[PDB]
């Protein structure tokens, strides 16, 4: 159990993590009560546990939570980066205001800007080979965060920074290997700089407001207690990194995987209609998010086994949408399949809320993508962050 976890969590299994989740799910729950952890890995598993009513998101209810900020030396910084307690009805109204901005017909508006965006990006592609994730999977969802969220364009290379460190921070290290990340002290950096910047901005906005998500965040924040500047921040932190570490990695992973499968990279650009399909699939057979994690608010069963209270429940929904109980030939990049209902956007009372965004994005880049290089190549093996949760390609190089 451990062995198995420990080469999942090897950086040179990156490229390839599929044999050991496919391993890890035959095997079944993973019982870890010494370490405070449990892992799911089958659809059924990891469906029941997003069901389960006792299923926790708050870090409060965490062992493993509990103990490590009773080891620390210092404090925590301030700000919602360290901590930020929701209970589940502060959750809902935070989800109901940010549903309303994220909505499928608000957000089909953006499809001008971003049809331009793919254009210019495309524009400036140059042959014979380049990089996939510097000219257009990691821009173009990052200039569209940028801009929703009136964030200067000119200080996109410290939130580009401050993302990559906070989107690391989210590898279940300390549940997994029983210590601390290495990059722990940059990732706290990160997170005070945030806070600070975000304030600054808050109050810039109160001043003098903009047409962007966050100057409307704060015209509700004015207009009564139905949302705080905490609240606010964590919000924006969440969307910011959303922005920068994660489409990025649909849109790659579905060119990676078109170019892997004969003919695939073909169709799409002969048929742009086969976009979602694509996206669907690439949401299943590489998923952008790799993994989830619920804590145990109580004494709870998943099929039969039991978790103890406090523990931390591990979802490998990479695992998960490979189940052949739940989607035939599972291992297989197929998007003319009987597509499956996947778990890659999260379901229930945390479904991704960005969802409709980053399809769209997805939808409008790939498609151009491929009409405009039909000829289209993998040059050379991808090259991979260190990133287990949110992970992803630095490098994915195509010849032209
Ligand atoms: C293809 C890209 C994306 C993928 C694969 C993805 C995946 C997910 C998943 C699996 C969850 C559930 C987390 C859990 O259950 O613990 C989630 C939540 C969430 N996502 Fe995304 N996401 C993507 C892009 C985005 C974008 C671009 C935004 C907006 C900027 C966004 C906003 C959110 C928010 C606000 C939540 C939290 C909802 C809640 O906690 O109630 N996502 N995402
Ligand atoms: Cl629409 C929406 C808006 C905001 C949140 C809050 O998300 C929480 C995490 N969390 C806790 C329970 N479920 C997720 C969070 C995000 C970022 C930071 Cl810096 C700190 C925290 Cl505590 C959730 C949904
Ligand atoms: Cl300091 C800080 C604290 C909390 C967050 C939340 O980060 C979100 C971003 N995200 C990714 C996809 N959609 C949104 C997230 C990360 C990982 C997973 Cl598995 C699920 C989610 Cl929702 C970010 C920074
Ligand atoms: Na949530």
């Amino acid at each position: 159990a451990q062995g198995l976890l420990l080469q999942l969590l090897d950086p040179a299994t990156r490229a390839d993590p599929y044999p050991i989740y496919d391993r890890i799910r035959r095997g079944g729950p993973l019982a870890l009560p010494e370490a405070n952890l449990a892992v799911f890995s089958s659809f059924s598993d990891c469906d029941d546990v997003l069901r389960h009513p006792s299923s926790c998101s708050d870090r409060t209810k965490s062992t493993i939570f509990q103990r490590q900020l009773a080891a620390e030396t210092q404090p925590r910084p301030q700000g919602p980066a360290s901590f930020l307690f929701l209970d589940p009805p502060d959750h809902t109204r935070l989800r109901g205001l940010v549903s309303k901005a994220f909505a499928p017909r608000v957000i089909k508006r953006l499809e001008p800007e971003i049809t331009a965006l793919v254009d210019q990006l495309l524009d400036a592609v140059d042959g014979p080979e380049f990089n996939l994730i510097d000219n257009l999977a990691y821009p173009l969802p990052v200039a569209v965060i940028c801009r929703l969220l009136g964030v200067p364009i000119e200080d996109e290379p410290k939130f580009s920074r401050a993302s990559a460190l906070l989107a690391a921070a989210l590898d279940p290290f300390l549940a997994l290997t029983g210590e601390t990340s290495d990059l722990f002290d940059e990732q706290m950096k990160a997170g005070m700089w945030l806070r600070d910047y975000l304030r600054a901005l808050i109050d810039e906005r109160r001043r003098t407001p903009g047409e962007d998500l966050m100057s409307g965040l704060v015209a509700v924040e004015e207009s009564g207690d139905q949302l705080t500047e905490d609240e606010i921040i964590a919000t924006c932190n969440l969307l910011l990194i959303a922005g920068h570490e994660t489409t990025v990695n649909l849109i790659a992973n579905a060119a990676l995987a078109m170019l892997r499968t004969p003919g695939q990279w073909a169709a799409l650009a002969a048929d742009g209609s086969r976009a979602s399909a694509v996206i669907e699939e690439t949401m299943r057979y590489d998923p952008p998010v790799q993994l989830v994690s619920r804590y145990a608010g109580d004494d709870l069963t998943i099929g039969t086994h039991t978790v103890p209270k406090g523990d931390t429940m591990l979802l490998l929904l990479a695992a998960a949408h490979r189940d052949p109980t739940i989607v035939g030939a599972p291992d297989r990049f197929d998007p003319d399949r009987a597509q499956i209902r996947h778990l890659g956007f999260g379901k229930g009372a945390h479904f991704c809320l960005g969802a409709p965004l980053a399809r769209l994005e997805a939808t409008v880049a790939l498609p151009a993508l491929a009409a405009r290089f039909p000829e289209a190549r993998l040059s050379g093996e991808p090259e991979y962050k260190r990133n287990l949760t949110l992970r992803g390609m630095s490098t994915l190089s195509i010849a032209v």
